[PDB]
């Protein structure tokens, strides 16, 4: 009847319900919650600070902007990846810093429900909360959805290398959320001591970097990684930050006479200027020209990562939490290399035109030139086929990216003594643009739509879409509840212990083990040469 209003630490704010087919009780959603003040001016480049408190009662019922980014690349991904009927248009802003709250709990009764705090894709460069309707996992599952936002780009990323600009800002967005999740989430129902991060590729990459931080103890008690961990090494830069930190300043116009000097400048641009340069750089494509060694992402910055994410998978100083790590069939089957306009169009592929492609592929692989014959031969050099030799590309790129970094990852956390799950989804959701081919099944994304009950917002899914999504919620939500998946009335999914049993997800769910273990084997060999 009245809209619900919630007391948080820094003031009241003001929801709304939305009912859901099947649910007598409404779902009270809270959009646009500031977590931190907003990072304008002085604060570009700096840890994010606690919002300031406000009288009276916020109104929180309106969706806020996505953090500064490629407008045209932001809306084409959440066209893509909405589990909504359809996707809601948002405004740019460098005022960012928000997450939006799906609690089914009736707020006038007591609850501590399990939280689950999704953390967003696109490339450290790109995407949005708002994409994500937290609606039907919240009423599906009983646990309070909250989606987060965090600095993007050169705003979340930008590094020097040194005490002047650290980087990571984006990294340290997503603690302050789960630093206020802590702090409020009992307000609305949810569980403080039961909070479970999630996220998808770059988002997964985020929760595996924060499994590894200091800075985000006690912050989660379970997470997740879909498509996505610290060793997909397209996210994570090491060496030296110094020479994209350079060419980032001059193409601002600003000078590179130190980097206190360079930092300074940058926080004199405005926000259309940064977005002129972010453009101007072409950050989620291939360059053209010249030595494919010379991205923004995570760096070692010394305060949220204090080594290598291989250096502190060796020490087990990492949290130790219940993780689960999975990967679609065809990671890049067709939604990155579209995206990325990957130089790749005619539906075959002779042996030397994929060498050349994988060294140019190196931002993404980070294969050396030396051992570029040997990787294209290993996947390619069985068939004479160029259009079967393609697809087997195609493979190679995926293993690279997310199947073997998935692994040892995955891997690394059993043998701290964690308890550790794995999977693999394979299905072609209905949800699919109608542009991808019939024939691509898990593609990067796919597993989206189940996660987040599309079947139950959008129109269209068939009888096993519906089931698919329903069981996929209930995996996740008892993981969130339990830190183990399994229940009465699903498929059996074993612990990823030195057996390595994992979850075939798709029309078909069954367990299956050693998931990449030849992969794992022939990469990690290589790169040891
Ligand atoms: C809250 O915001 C909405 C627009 O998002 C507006 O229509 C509504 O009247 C507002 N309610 C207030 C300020 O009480």
């Amino acid at each position: 009847s009245s809209p619900p209003v919630v007391d948080t630490v820094h003031g009241k704010v003001l929801g709304k319900f939305v009912s859901l087919e099947g649910f007598a009780q409404p779902v009270a959603i809270f959009l646009g919650i500031p977590f931190a003040k907003p990072p304008l001016g002085p604060l570009r480049f700096t840890p994010p600070q606690p919002a300031e408190p406000w009288s009276f009662v916020k109104n929180a019922t309106s969706y806020p902007p996505m953090c500064t980014q490629d407008p045209k690349a932001g809306q084409l991904l959440s066209e893509l990846f909405t589990n909504r009927k359809e996707n809601i248009p948002l405004k740019l802003s460098e005022d960012c810093l928000y997450l939006n709250i799906y609690t089914p709990a009736d707020l006038t009764k007591k609850n501590r429900l399990p939280v689950m705090v999704w953390i967003h894709g696109g490339g450290l460069m790109v995407g949005a909360a708002s994409t994500y309707d937290g609606l039907a996992l919240a009423a599906h599952e009983n646990v309070v959805v909250v989606t987060i936002q965090y600095r993007l780009g050169i705003w979340g990323f930008f590094s020097t290398g040194d005490e002047h600009s650290r980087g990571n800002w984006g990294h340290l967005d997503q603690v302050a959320a789960l630093r206020w999740v802590q702090d409020n989430i009992a307000s609305f129902g949810g569980n403080p001591g039961s909070v479970t991060i999630f996220g998808e590729a770059a988002g997964g990459e985020s929760v595996s970097v924060l499994v590894l931080s200091p800075l985000a103890k006690n912050l989660f008690h379970r997470a997740i990684s879909e498509s996505g961990v610290a060793l997909t090494s397209v996210l994570v830069k090491k060496g030296d930050v110094k020479p994209l930190a350079e060419q980032i300043a001059i193409t601002a116009g600003c000078k590179t006479t130190t980097s206190a000097v360079m930092v300074h400048c940058l926080r004199q641009k405005t926000e259309e200027e940064l977005l002129e340069t972010t453009l101007k750089m072409k950050f989620l494509s291939l360059d053209l020209q010249g030595d494919p060694r010379e991205l923004l992402g995570t760096v070692i910055d010394g305060m949220l990562l204090l080594k290598t994410p291989e250096e502190l998978q060796a020490e087990r100083n990492f949290h130790t939490v219940p993780y689960m790590v999975g990967i679609n069939k065809q990671e890049f089957g067709w939604l990155i290399p579209m995206l990325m306009s990957y130089p790749l169009s005619e539906g075959q592929l002779d042996q030397k035109t994929a060498m050349s492609l994988l060294w140019k592929s190196y931002p993404l692989v980070c294969i050396a030139k030396e051992l570029i014959p040997e990787a294209t031969e290993k996947y390619l050099g069985g068939t004479d086929d160029t259009v079967k030799k393609k697809d087997l590309f195609l493979d190679l790129i995926a293993d690279v990216m997310f199947g073997v970094p998935s692994v040892i990852v995955a891997r690394n956390h059993r043998d701290a003594g964690a308890p550790t799950y794995m999977y693999e989804f394979q299905y072609r959701p209905s949800f699919s643009s109608d542009m991808k081919p019939k024939t691509v099944i898990g593609d990067h994304g796919d597993e989206l739509f189940s996660v987040f009950g599309a079947p139950f917002l959008k129109e269209g899914a068939s009888e096993e879409e519906i089931r698919l999504s329903k069981m996929v919620m209930k995996f996740w939500a008892n993981f969130a509840r339990n830190g183990n998946p399994n229940g009465e009335g699903l498929p059996h999914w074993p612990e990823y212990n030195q057996k390595e049993g994992y979850l075939q997800i798709g029309a078909n769910t069954q367990a299956a083990q050693k998931l990449k273990d030849k992969e794992v084997a022939f990469w990690t060999n290589l790169f040891a040469k």
